[PDB]
């Protein structure tokens, strides 16, 4: 059994001197490596890849000057005028707005807005709960003004909700604010960290896209015309833009760059429908107390909320990752193996002989692959116990008979052609007849009748001369001194007498002509003798007081 | 060089005309190629995926009234009444509240909650900041009210905090409030970008799960009611929700499909301890200056705090990773080969004709096994110097001795037995004694003592008449006609004179006695002859004035 | 067509017998399977990895007490007083702040900052809106103080933007705060969903690295010094925290275990550049309403904002992962068959033979794998047209002649030398003369001259006795018996008369010399008799009156 253990198995194989077969073969496999050489370090597949995780600090300079409406007033916007605490991932800077001062709790006209006019008390309900006046209806109806009237609410009075945001935007100038970006990334899984902001950069950059592609100083205009966005238009009713900045680092000391790439995309849909708030604004109230009274100052805030996306993959160099991907790509390899073993196989087939080739005399000298093929493959039938084969003299090949024999006689059953091997040369150098019978010689089977049809076989299909009568029949299957030849050359001290003997030599006739007739020892094995070359050597070597067995499935 | 790069190997193989093994390649063929295109296409592993990056942009409706206390108050709350100017990935809107108007910087008696009322000066420190109380107690004990006392703190005044949430919740109605999601998703990797919101949506719609899934207007009650959670309850301590979106988007043409699912799940623990503030609230200071002080309100707002979840991947075709996947599942076609093999392999073993057979006889048919090992496999074993082979006429068996002859008689050496080769039929079918020996014939060995064990070999295992008493001895050996044949076979024209032709003809005898005993050249080479049959041979052929230098390791 | 799609393909293969390969086929079997296994259980390969959604709920508790001032202001700072209503993935807490109370949109010098120091009205432009001052200035030059000047801006007056963060830190006992973090993570694809705070856990808990890393209560001032921070320097200017929760969750039944890791990292740059805004600050505005005109006071609010970042994977048994990574790895397996292959190939070389044998005895017994080589590999040539195969009786071995007879004569023609077959012992153990001539016998070609070169061919190289003289050459070719009894052999009924038996008894004879000298079917088949051999044999069996056609491209 240590033995068993001790064993190594190496497949048998042919090596062919082909010229083209080898020229095949090198190409696909340079195809392959090459292939898979480009997918390795096109896609990094060596390495390991980890998703990154970000912070973010915003900081946005700029000034701006208001000049409005009744008395004049000249206000001053800065940082804490129009930018709220946050200053993460996402950066709000106000542009518009619309002031509602002085708000108290109590009932007056809704604004006229989206055609909300009123002509009768019908066209409202008492103590509904319009979130588009962001009032309570009282359910009458009242005069907004001179010429138009407007259903009475509960709500935060004088109500303005509705009306439009002003235009020319009043915070126009935040075009020209900067923002400040400071990006911390950091991959935990490959223990990196860098942020966006190196020793050296200058302070007086601004971002541009191929001037100054990494200066984290971004002018709100340019960000918004490198997309070809108008910010003052953008500016009356607000939007939302998105920086976003990639980094596709490579962890790699050999390869190492992990620097970020900005870009910018507008995130809130143009032509968005005008009930699903188009823009960007938000609603903020500054309570106090006036006169005894809870006060309230409504600023809509109309302005761009900027967001800061941050994505990217660190890769890092993974053995795990180039022994999976390796192990991948490994069957590719024995493409040229199928494509030339499928080329042997279809091009050695007789099919191509008889149409192809004539036809296309290019594809002619291809027919060594018959060669090839039948110096590669030795194809070999199940043997079963139906299995028989039969060789007539005046037929060139021997028959399988593959199909149970139902009473028919075996001479009758056609069964598949199959070539006769080539007996090799090398060795080969050296010096009332039955109705089905065809030579004059075969007797009639004394096997039992169910299994007769076996034995009813003759030596050729045609009539004629029978096999026996030829010297060689003799000198192969009948010759005693070469049966006992061949006895003792297995057993050396065989004893040539006794009742034995004869049954050894008729055993050996039989496979001598099995042998002779077959040349293969695998349909020899399964081979039928004729009746007639059977009988005549039962007659040379008979049984003394016994019936013969016949043939025997030798599985 | 060149004729070596030109080469090409193919395998050997050994077609079987099985019905059974054609069937179960087929059927393993089919089952690997069935799984491996259905992993592929479930999982869409031809196509490479990438994590989408998200904006979220919401905007609340609704109108909520409240009526409380002494005198009553009538209050409106509106957008700007409870909600933040947020209105990214996560909204907050206010349920509850409770207020501690004009609060000024100074000591006060800290509210009673959880039990902390004052009993004596002991009972607190002085200078001790207690972030529950929310101020720095003065060591003193004074009282809160008529029946119960606590410590003194100074802090904003008059401190309430501890005190429970209304109950009934003041902004209930708030179920009732409305949000608009609106979600912008791109897949840069992918140069991809979609929002949940496309053109034609009905914007009277509200969102159901059956009705309606694909409406981004969602009703908070329902939100809530949706995962079987009360908002009525949940309205009093707060908590918060999360609206997942998830984008199982598919970006391929054939197969575009991108479009959002939402879900929603409750993010608080609805039974979190009371020591870890349970619910969702904040406080929020509303500053001002009266009566010439700095006063304070402090409103502790409860309620739902949303967080909009969204998440999803975006797979396209990729030609690699369907590469790297069909590379990976190559080697699993070589089942249908591996199972067959080991059938082959496993049943061809002696071991299941002796038993299983007899017991099973349906695995019996299954005996054809053998046939086809042989035709597959060729065993060889190593040939080192101490490989040799022995036959006796006696045993019908060849016998492998690979052990070192330590002085120890190769008769006496046992060794493991091997079975004889068939000599090809198709080549056969033409026309005082040593202690150790057992025919009478041998003579002791003239080779030094060292190694004369080599040559203590007799033909036969027990006593009986020696080989080379037959006849066809002479013929194969002796025949110095046919030794002179072979020779001239191989040398055509070598002179059949002199001292060199004899040792010539010796080993042809050599050659031929090991070749008819042996019949395998693999043995024959590494056979031993028996002392009668070598030294007789020597007779026949003899050195002039030499010593025999006797078998030589032919490796 | 059916029996085709009924086929098996089985490999032929040589078992080898021997300790050292079966050890080294064992041994790197063991490697390769140990390693796949290791990379499957260390990896998790064989789960499909989702990355988590995470929602962060924190809530600040503590207290601060502050007294500055020209009056002295002792003033409590509570959470409504440092922290933003946020309480989501970012956090933040005031450490330190600079008051302008009482601000007024009008004119006033700015703050000498940055040595922005003003000497004359060239110093400054009209309507340049700085964004450092945070006003537009009115291009004249004022006195700031009596020492130095400044020039006149319209902005929030007194106009303090530029000065200094107090120092200490105003809110240094904020290092004392903890924060309580609730972290609710879910996998939706894997259906998962847990939190960091399980039943059970002490309320009384303070994070530790050791002691309590479970623990989400996190003293701020513990979070510094955990990775060497000093909260009291940072808390002057602020900066940026980052706590890290890790979830490394392993979601199978067997190998349940998601629990999260906190770490601590400082993300804002401690070196950043002074014009880069170091550390963290935002200016918050507070407006209100103060003798009939609309003030702000402006809080400069420096602290650290505390970024949680929540990250990890969660990972459940998936079967298409293991069968993917499965089938990667499988190809591996092969490793010991191709290096056990490549050096059979490689030792079976005649040069390690002659030159790495001599000088290294160790490697000497390793020849034995050119009887392995022999065993496994057969080498075939491809069967062109220019294909001939000659033997000379005086040399030892056969000559293969590939290239095109451009007139010169096949015997001038050198070739490549290849080594003879063995002939089967087991087969063969029974019983004026052309100058390019040698023998003496051969006689110029009858062929066209075009291809007269092909029969141009000698028995011998140098001048000898001809290879006709030999006796064995009579009884292998010109015997006429031994002929007709190998056409009986595989024609028993062939008729032995008339013109054609003499042709077959030719091409017999033309057979019997080329398997006899050069043993193999394959080189018989393009071997080229020599015209005196070939001669020979057409005078024993000539051809009446026909020119002969010679040697065939059987192909
Ligand atoms: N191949 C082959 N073998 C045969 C045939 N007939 C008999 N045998 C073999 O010869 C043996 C029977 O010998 P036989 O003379 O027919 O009967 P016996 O006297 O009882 O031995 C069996 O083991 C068969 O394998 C035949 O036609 N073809
Ligand atoms: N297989 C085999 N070969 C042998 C045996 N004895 C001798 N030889 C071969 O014969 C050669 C020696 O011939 P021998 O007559 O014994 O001595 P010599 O006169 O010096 O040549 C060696 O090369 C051996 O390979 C044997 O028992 N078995
Ligand atoms: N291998 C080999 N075959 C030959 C040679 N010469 C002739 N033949 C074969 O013999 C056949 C021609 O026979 P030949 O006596 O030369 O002329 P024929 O009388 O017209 O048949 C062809 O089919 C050749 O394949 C030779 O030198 N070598
Ligand atoms: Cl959106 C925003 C961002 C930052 C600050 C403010 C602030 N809040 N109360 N008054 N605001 C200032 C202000 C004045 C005049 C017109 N518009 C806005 C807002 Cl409203
Ligand atoms: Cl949480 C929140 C969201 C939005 C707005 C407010 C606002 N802030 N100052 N008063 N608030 C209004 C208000 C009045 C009465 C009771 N509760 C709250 C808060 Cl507090
Ligand atoms: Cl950053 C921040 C966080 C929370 C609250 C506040 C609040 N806003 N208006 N006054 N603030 C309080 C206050 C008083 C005195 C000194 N500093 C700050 C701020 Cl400013
Ligand atoms: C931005 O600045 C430039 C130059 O300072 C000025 O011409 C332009 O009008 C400014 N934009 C706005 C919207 O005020
Ligand atoms: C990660 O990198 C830092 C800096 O190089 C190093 O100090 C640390 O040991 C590394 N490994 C960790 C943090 O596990
Ligand atoms: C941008 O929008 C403004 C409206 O505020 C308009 O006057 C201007 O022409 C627009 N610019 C372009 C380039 O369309
Ligand atoms: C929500 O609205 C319905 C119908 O308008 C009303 O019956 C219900 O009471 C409202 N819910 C609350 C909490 O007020
Ligand atoms: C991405 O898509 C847009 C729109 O189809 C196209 O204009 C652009 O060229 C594409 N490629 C990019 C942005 O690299
Ligand atoms: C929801 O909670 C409220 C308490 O505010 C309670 O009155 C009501 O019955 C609850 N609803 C359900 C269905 O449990
Ligand atoms: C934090 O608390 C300890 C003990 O209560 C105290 O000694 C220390 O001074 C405090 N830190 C600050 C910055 O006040
Ligand atoms: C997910 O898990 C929950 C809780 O175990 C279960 O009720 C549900 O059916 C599962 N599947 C889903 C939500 O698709
Ligand atoms: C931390 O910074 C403060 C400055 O506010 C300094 O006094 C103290 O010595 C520092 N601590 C250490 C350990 O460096
Ligand atoms: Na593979
Ligand atoms: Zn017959
Ligand atoms: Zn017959
Ligand atoms: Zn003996
Ligand atoms: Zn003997
Ligand atoms: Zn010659
Ligand atoms: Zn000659």
């Amino acid at each position: 059994s240590w033995n068993d253990v001790f064993q190594y198995e190496t497949n048998k194989v042919t090596r062919i001197q082909s010229v083209n077969y080898g020229t095949i073969k090198w190409i696909l496999h340079m195809t392959v490596f090459s292939y898979v050489s480009f997918a390795l370090m096109s896609d990094k597949l060596y390495q390991r890849k980890e998703p990154l995780i970000s912070s973010v600090h915003t900081k946005v300079k700029g000034v701006a000057e208001v000049t409005e409406n009744t008395k004049l007033v000249h206000g001053i916007f800065d940082t804490a005028d129009y930018t709220l605490p946050l200053q993460g991932n996402s950066f709000f800077v106000m542009t518009n707005y619309l002031k509602s001062e002085g708000q108290e709790q109590k009932l007056c006209p809704e604004y006229p807005s989206r055609g909300k006019q009123c002509h009768s008390d019908q066209g409202c309900i008492k103590g509904w709960m319009d979130p588009q006046s962001k009032g309570i209806q009282t359910g009458r109806c009242i005069p907004y003004d001179q010429k138009r009237k407007t259903c009475e609410i509960f709500a935060w009075c004088p109500a303005e909700e509705g009306k439009e945001a002003p235009r020319p935007a009043l915070l126009r100038s935040a075009e020209n604010f900067t923002v400040l970006i400071k990006n911390n990334i950091d991959f935990p899984g490959h223990n990196y960290t860098t942020r966006n902001i190196l020793p050296g950069m200058n302070i007086s950059c601004t971002f541009h896209k191929t001037w100054n592609p990494q200066c984290p100083i971004f002018r709100l205009g340019d960000i918004f015309q490198e997309i070809g966005e108008n910010f003052t238009e953008v500016a009356v009713q607000g939007g939302i833009m998105g920086i976003e900045i990639y980094w596709d680092c490579n962890l790699d000391s050999w390869s190492h760059r992990c620097q970020p790439k900005y870009s910018f995309r507008r995130l809130d849909d143009k032509y968005t429908n005008e009930s699903l708030f188009p823009g960007y604004n938000f609603r903020y109230a500054k309570y106090y107390k006036e006169n005894g009274m809870e006060k309230r100052t409504l600023i809509k805030a109309f302005g761009v909320r900027f967001d800061i996306l941050v994505f990217g993959t660190g890769g890092k160099f993974d053995i795990i990752q180039l022994v999976v991907y390796i192990g991948s790509t490994l069957s590719y390899f024995g493409l040229a193996t199928v494509c030339i073993d499928l080329i042997i196989n279809t091009y050695a087939s007789t099919c191509c002989r008889s149409r192809v080739y004539p036809s296309c005399k290019c594809c002619e000298p291809c027919a060594v692959n018959e060669y090839y093929y039948r110096k590669k493959c030795e194809p070999i039938v199940e043997p079963k116990p139906t299995l028989k084969y039969v060789s007539f003299v005046d037929e060139p090949h021997i028959w399988m008979v593959d199909q149970q024999l139902l009473g028919k006689s075996l001479q009758d059953v056609k069964g598949q052609e199959v070539p006769r091997p080539q007996t090799d040369f090398l060795e080969l150098s050296r010096l009332d007849s039955p109705d089905w019978c065809q030579c004059g010689n075969c007797l009639p089977s004394q096997l039992p009748e169910n299994r007769r049809a076996l034995e009813e076989l003759c030596c050729r299909r045609k009539p004629g001369q029978c096999i026996t009568t030829s010297e060689l029949f003799s000198k192969i299957v009948l010759s005693r001194e070469a049966l006992q030849l061949l006895l003792l050359y297995q057993e050396p001290l065989l004893a040539l007498e006794g009742e034995a003997i004869n049954s050894k030599l008729r055993h050996c006739a039989y496979r001598s002509y099995a042998t002779w007739r077959f040349v293969s020892q695998d349909m020899a094995d399964f081979a039928i003798l004729p009746s007639c070359c059977r009988w005549k050597i039962r007659k040379e070597f008979p049984k003394t007081q016994g019936q013969y067995s016949g043939f025997k499935y030798p599985y």
